[PDB]
């Protein structure tokens, strides 16, 4: 399938164990698609304060169409030192590990792979 359907944990960035996937963009966006394969990946908003309290590489999931069966339509975009390596729409948030943190939230998304 060239689209999957996720639930993510969405994580207040204090609760995060784990702030980021790795050192590259290459990393941090292979890693990414590892953990929402194996359901380990976890989503935090960003807001003031919060993309300074992760670790860059950051990769962003961005809103890639305007909803099927209540799911969002998202692309993954790393970001390493203001450049980012993709193109896509508003952000949804920040994915980082989930290593058995409790979620706020669950943030249903329809995910090109
Ligand atoms: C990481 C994809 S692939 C995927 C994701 C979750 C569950 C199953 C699969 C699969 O390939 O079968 C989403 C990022 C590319």
């Amino acid at each position: 399938k060239t689209h999957v359907q996720l639930s993510l944990p969405v994580l207040q960035v204090r609760d995060v164990l784990v702030r980021g996937f790795g050192d590259s963009v290459e990393e941090v966006l292979s890693e990414a698609r590892q953990h929402l394969k194996d359901g380990t990946c976890g989503l935090v908003e960003v807001e003031k304060g919060v993309l300074p309290q992760l670790e860059q590489p950051y990769v962003f999931i961005k809103r890639s169409d305007a909803a099927p069966h209540g799911h969002v339509m998202v692309e993954l975009v790393a970001e390493l030192e203001g450049i980012q390596y993709g193109r896509s729409g508003e952000t949804l948030g920040v994915l980082v590990p989930h290593v058995g943190e409790i979620p706020v939230a669950y943030r249903k998304v329809l995910l090109r792979k």
